[PDB]
C-alpha cells in the first residue's frame, strides 16, 4: 500500500507531493531513482549507478526545436517515444494533483525544457499538448520540477506554448484546473506580454487585436487588463486605458517584469503540422 514518496534524479532528491501510479513494487522501496536523461525509474542506488554508467542518452529523444545559449526545448511525440513519455508522465504526476493521463500518451506531444552544459541537456520542466484539441487547449499539463519553480522557467514554458499557438494562427488556453503556481504564473505572463504591447503600440487596438497578436483568448486578456486597472466597460464596450506612465510602473514591479529568461521566436524552428 506504500506509495513512492521520494525520488532521486540527476543530483536532486525530491519529496513527492501526490500519488503517482508507478508499479506497486517501485513504491515499496525508500526511494525511486530516475535517470535524468531517459527518465527510466529504478528501485536501487546500485541499479541506478550501473544504469548511469551504461545509458547513452544525454538529452530527451525527439527533435530539438528551440535553442538559445544554454537553453533548449525538445519536442517529443507520444507515438514515437512511448516509453520516455510514459516515464515523464509518471514523474510529473508526483507533482501535479489533477493530471489523469500517464500511459495512453500516443495522442500527445510533449515539450521538454532543458538547461544544457558539457554533460548534456538537463530536464527542467515540460508541458504536454493534445495533438487534436477542438476545445482550444494549447496546454494539457504543465510543470516545472520543484527545485526549478518560481525562477522564470514556468513562464518560459507558458510563453513557448503561445509561440506555438501564434504559429498555428489560433488562440489557446491551458486545460483547467491549473496548480496554484500555474494560475499565478499565467497571470504574470499575460500581464507582462500585454503591458509590453500597450507600452509600444502607438495606434489604437482592441481586445480582439490583442488576442490575435498574442494568441491569448479575449477572456484572459480582459481579466488580465481588469486586474491591472487598464480596461473599462463603457456603453456596452470594453475600452482599454492609455496611461503610459502606469504601464512603466507595472513593468518594474516584481509581479510583472520581464522574466530572467524569455522565448526568442527567432530561435524557434518549428512549423505547425498541416
Ligand atoms: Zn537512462
Amino acid at each position: 500500500v506504500k506509495y513512492v514518496d521520494k525520488i532521486h534524479i540527476g543530483n536532486y532528491e525530491i519529496d513527492a507531493w501526490y500519488f503517482s501510479p508507478f508499479p506497486e513494487d517501485y513504491g515499496k522501496q525508500p526511494k525511486l531513482w530516475l535517470c535524468e536523461y531517459c527518465l527510466k525509474y529504478m528501485k536501487y542506488e546500485k541499479s541506478y549507478r550501473f544504469h548511469l554508467g551504461q545509458c547513452q542518452w544525454r538529452q530527451p529523444p525527439g527533435k530539438e526545436i528551440y535553442r538559445k545559449s544554454n537553453i533548449s526545448v525538445y519536442e517529443v511525440d507520444g507515438k514515437d517515444h512511448k516509453i520516455y513519455c510514459q516515464n515523464l508522465c509518471l514523474l510529473a504526476k508526483l507533482f501535479l494533483d489533477h493530471k489523469t493521463l500517464y500511459f495512453d500518451v500516443e495522442p500527445f506531444v510533449f515539450y521538454i525544457l532543458t538547461e544544457v552544459d558539457r554533460q548534456g541537456a538537463h530536464i527542467v520542466g515540460y508541458f504536454s499538448k493534445e495533438k487534436e484539441s477542438p476545445d482550444g487547449n494549447n496546454v494539457a499539463c504543465i510543470l516545472t520540477l520543484p527545485p526549478y519553480q518560481r525562477r522564470g522557467y514556468g513562464k518560459f514554458l507558458i510563453a513557448f506554448s503561445y509561440e506555438l499557438s501564434k504559429l498555428e494562427s489560433t488562440v489557446g488556453s491551458p486545460e483547467k484546473p491549473l496548480s496554484d503556481l500555474g494560475k499565478l504564473s499565467y497571470r504574470s505572463y499575460w500581464s507582462w506580454v500585454l503591458l509590453e504591447i500597450l507600452r509600444d503600440f502607438r495606434g489604437t487596438l482592441s481586445i480582439k487585436d490583442l488576442s490575435q497578436m498574442t494568441s491569448i483568448t479575449q477572456n484572459d486578456i480582459i481579466s488580465t487588463l481588469q486586474s491591472l486597472n487598464m480596461v473599462k466597460y463603457w456603453k456596452g464596450q470594453h475600452v482599454i486605458c492609455v496611461t503610459p506612465k502606469l504601464v512603466e510602473e507595472h513593468l518594474k514591479s516584481a509581479q510583472y517584469k520581464k522574466p530572467p529568461i524569455t522565448v526568442d521566436s527567432v530561435c524557434l524552428k518549428w512549423a505547425p503540422p498541416k
